[PDB]
């Protein structure tokens, strides 16, 4: 017969793809497989991510949750909060007031919608705005969630029962350094610090080895390019091209600092902010005793110096004597994830600004499905297609579902903002507004990977966006003008989202208070 | 003043044509849905029923109708005749010759049999027990057949063994065997006296249009007029509603299917000698298949045929072959099939359900699903009278995708035999495959699952769902339709192929436990009905 094993595998970049990447083959592949990660000798911003990263990535390395948190700050995460994306003006951390008195601020939690009659809450709540027996936003009528973020309350008791949905926050370079120790203490992962200077093919187009400064060859059988938006490997050297989607999403820059944070007066928000500008947004996502914070911009539309100003005036912060950390983004992905032996992770992959926090959520799924998909030395083509298939599914939803928070917005007061409603929604989004705007749920959830990744943004999902913007269905349900016992039901669910608000922003812990028992 | 709102502008009568499992199971599921604000007719001639009852189903019918009805499954069971069914039992589709009830042997020493049983297949680091079996097939470490290593429920079936205890703990998954009569005439009942549904005994005479094309009312025979703002086509293969009204093309998918005539009857059953099988049999036939649905006392039984292949009386002499029949003393029911879907299932005010909608062979027991199914997106997408299109177009979407997803099941179920022995076979082998089930076959030859299920057991997640990993392996790796390879990711996971091994053991200790202290479906089924 013949052995067709892969023997090595060879990840060219660190940080959280390349070790993330390390960790969870050296799992996979139970110790038959040689793992060499290439990271050469290298501000802590923050970044937000979504629930399934326990059960998905720490759990399957056997990480217990507040073993990791506690090494690189990590806070909670209940949703994003969007602020003074409907009303104009320059960028303020402080909603504007509506023409109804409310704030300009709306939420996308995490938390489930229940359903009367197979029929999600948002639909029953649509179709009294519709019908004028009710003017409350949607996020406060079916998230209890919404009423412990505005307490600022913990997801969690001190006990650490449970008590909500949530993600989290972190320092996402302490994340990949506790990884790297991880993968290399009790992995034998091989970590070699060094720079690449050449990458060898053979006749076959095949990546043979990664020649580095001090005279290595690194051989391998499959390569995973972790290199990030130069894609050293998928696109320089295996020559795959780059698909630009500045077509669907504008924004191509950041610039972003970490700021110190009174967290005793203020408390903690347990959500990220998404503080929308004149020329795109800013986050800010809060860990103990400081945040992280990027204005998300188009160069087109602002200079670097005019989105550095805009973004020290929008927290008070002397640019003579703040850090700055500026990034050039790489908007789309490349045409084919996976070309031949080498298999792109991260930002060597693609990317979308982090207006969903789906980055970390890419490259976890992306390494599942390596996992899933992984090959001998041979490279079955339909492996390596499938593979692709699922990327390209994956990235062009939410690169659908981001574009939407732009296009569904009112705002016409800068270039910026007037420019997006001038882009084409792709044909999968356009169906999708046409069934909601015919009332019907859009992608009902199901509820194992496979079925959220299959299922991952829902009804509950779309409703937050385009109802929390003021996009509403041209009428109710037609279905509902038929369930009177339905319509009662619901309003006992309308009721229990009040009570349990009510109950748990009376029982929880601060954010703040449950942070400072989880790191001490 | 009155307000003006959407609410008022409801359909206000739903006229359904036919009664049968299509009319009745429409009229049951919207008298509960619509919560007594619509008005529901069904119009439907006294009939006699047709020889040969007997039909199978799949497990969610329960859940996904009696349940909904608030019907427990004994009090319609004992209402119908029903029994149990674990699973279809394909016997001699791979081997050549006449119809035999007796499994040939393959090359292989084993019988020419195999299960498709709705037991759950477990996992082992996330890969199903499956693949697990087809890399020790195809590394030559086992020679046992996939439905025996995979499932404890083959050896229940082969004991013919109930899925439940006598005290009705259940034991198996399962789904049921019926006389579809006695079960449309229960749900007749309970609509007429439990949901307050007219039943209108009559012939329709006249479909009245408006100048739109929209139907305004049914015209019967005693002169009565049938108005009404919704009609579902529950009429059968005749369309008299949405291809004959409406006028609505029907596609034929005599490309993908060559069967389209039965012949079929009812025998009366020794169950006292030969117990009761707990399983709907597949006996495959020279120019079709031949089913087998046990009840108490009677199987059902039809030779589906391709009447391109064979007459009605070449089908007729070898279905009575099969089973010693006197063809010239025994009462037969000939059916000519119509098989493939209409271009639309709803067009204006007309919704069809049932035949007068779509149609396959039972080759894998989906006509009831199809129902009810269908009769679940037509609640969900539930009109008022302006018939927003958007409503319609997504209603119909679902229906050709359910439709075409079992249609290429279905063929693959001819495609992939072994057998070259007739024209039809050989015929079967020249039709082409749809893109999307090539696609599955392709994802299947690499050694990756094939549609990982959602669940480890909501009507939306199986119907997006419903054909999975497990039942394609079932089929394919039956008929003998294997991997290339083994899936590659298991040469590097020893601690998971031993995991699996503790998994083949569970299966044959769960077997056996369960045969030895399994009642027979028999004694099930005497205490069932008394």
């Amino acid at each position: 017969h013949m052995d067709n094993r892969i023997k090595t595998v060879v990840i060219l970049g660190g940080g959280t793809a390349g070790w993330m990447t390390a960790a969870y083959l050296g799992k996979a592949l139970q110790n038959t497989v040689k793992i060499v990660v290439l990271e050469a000798p290298t501000i802590g911003v923050g970044e937000a991510t979504i629930p399934n990263l326990q059960r998905a990535f720490f759990d399957y390395l056997g990480i217990p949750e507040e073993e990791w948190m506690r090494e690189c700050n990590a806070s909670y995460k209940m949703a994003i909060k969007f602020i003074n994306w409907r009303t104009p003006g320059e960028g303020s951390p402080d909603p504007r007031t509506l023409d109804d008195g409310h704030t300009d601020t709306f939420h996308h939690p995490f938390g489930l919608l229940p359903s009367a009659d197979q029929i999600p809450l948002s639909h029953y709540w649509a179709a009294k705005r519709l019908q004028g027996e009710t003017d409350e936003n949607f996020d406060e009528a079916c998230f209890a969630d919404t009423a412990i973020m505005n307490a600022k309350k913990a997801p969690r008791f001190l006990d650490m029962r449970r008590a909500t949905n949530y993600a989290w926050h972190f320092d996402a370079s302490k994340v990949a350094a506790f990884l790297r120790n991880f993968a290399v203490t009790k992995q034998a992962v091989e970590h070699v610090e060094d720079e690449m200077t050449e990458v060898l093919t053979d006749e076959r187009g095949f990546i043979t080895a990664l020649r580095t400064k001090s005279g290595r060859i690194l051989q391998g059988d499959l390569f995973v390019d972790c290199s990030g938006f130069r894609g050293l490997l998928i696109n320089k050297a295996m020559e795959e091209p780059f698909i630009d989607m500045s077509d669907h999403l504008l924004c191509n820059s950041a610039v972003a600092t970490a700021v110190p944070h009174d967290d005793e007066k203020n408390g903690v928000e347990p959500y990220t902010s998404s503080i929308a500008m004149e020329a795109g947004w800013t986050w800010k996502i809060p860990m103990l005793g400081r945040f992280g914070s990027g204005h998300v911009y188009s160069d087109h539309f602002a200079t670097q110096d005019e989105a550095t100003l805009a973004f020290s005036k929008l927290w008070g912060l002397d640019p003579d004597n703040t850090e700055f950390n500026h990034v050039r983004f790489r908007v789309g992905r490349n045409r084919r994830a996976w070309v031949r032996n080498c298999v792109s992770v991260g930002l060597a992959s693609c990317f979308v600004e982090p207006l969903e926090s789906t980055g970390i959520y890419f490259i976890y799924a992306a390494i599942h499905m390596l996992a899933k998909h992984f090959p001998d030395k041979t490279f079955d083509k339909v492996l390596v297609d499938r593979f692709n298939r699922e990327i390209e599914e994956m990235f062009d939803d939410t690169r659908d579902f981001l574009q939407a928070h732009y296009y569904f917005s009112p705002r016409v007061d800068t270039p910026f903002w007037r420019a997006n409603k001038e882009l084409k929604l792709a044909d999968s989004i356009k169906d999708k507004v046409e069934t909601y705007r015919a009332g019907l749920p859009v992608n009902l959830p199901v509820t194992n990977f496979e079925a959220e990744f299959r299922n991952f943004w829902t009804n509950s999902n779309y409703y937050c966006i385009f109802a929390g913007l003021g996009l509403m269905p041209r009428n109710p349900l037609p279905a509902l003008a038929y369930k009177p016992q339905s319509i009662a039901e619901a309003e006992l669910l309308f009721a229990d989202v009040k009570r349990k608000g009510d109950t748990l922003v009376e029982s929880l812990p601060s954010t703040y208070d449950l942070l400072r028992q989880l790191h001490g």
